[PDB]
């Protein structure tokens, strides 16, 4: 009577951020385009981004704006963030772990 889905893979939490002077102030990296996960290149030191927290410089994109970054291309996920508007939603964790392993 057990139940679970296999690879206990980092913390899955979402991203919430609205639009800045030049934008949400955070770039990607990666894609099917290279054949690669989608990344935060960098991000805005003055945008909404670098501001929000739940997503920094060096984390793997799971979701966009609710819509499956899969078979997706750098290209796509670049036209999400501007399909949704001022309000961007995307699923990141951060590669921190749960703590130190030992025991």
């Amino acid at each position: 009577g057990s139940s679970g889905s296999s690879g206990q893979d980092f913390d899955y939490f979402t991203v919430d951020m609205e639009k800045g002077a030049k934008g949400f102030g955070f770039s990607i990296r990666g894609g099917r385009e290279y054949k690669m996960d989608l990344y935060v290149l960098r991000l805005a030191e003055d945008g909404p981004a670098i501001r929000n927290g739940r997503m920094r410089v060096g984390d793997q994109i799971i979701e966009i704006n609710g819509e499956s970054t899969r078979d997706m291309t750098h290209a796509r996920a670049i036209e999400l963030i501007k399909s949704g508007g001022r309000r961007v939603r995307l699923l990141l964790k951060r590669g921190t772990g749960s703590g130190p392993s030992s025991g």
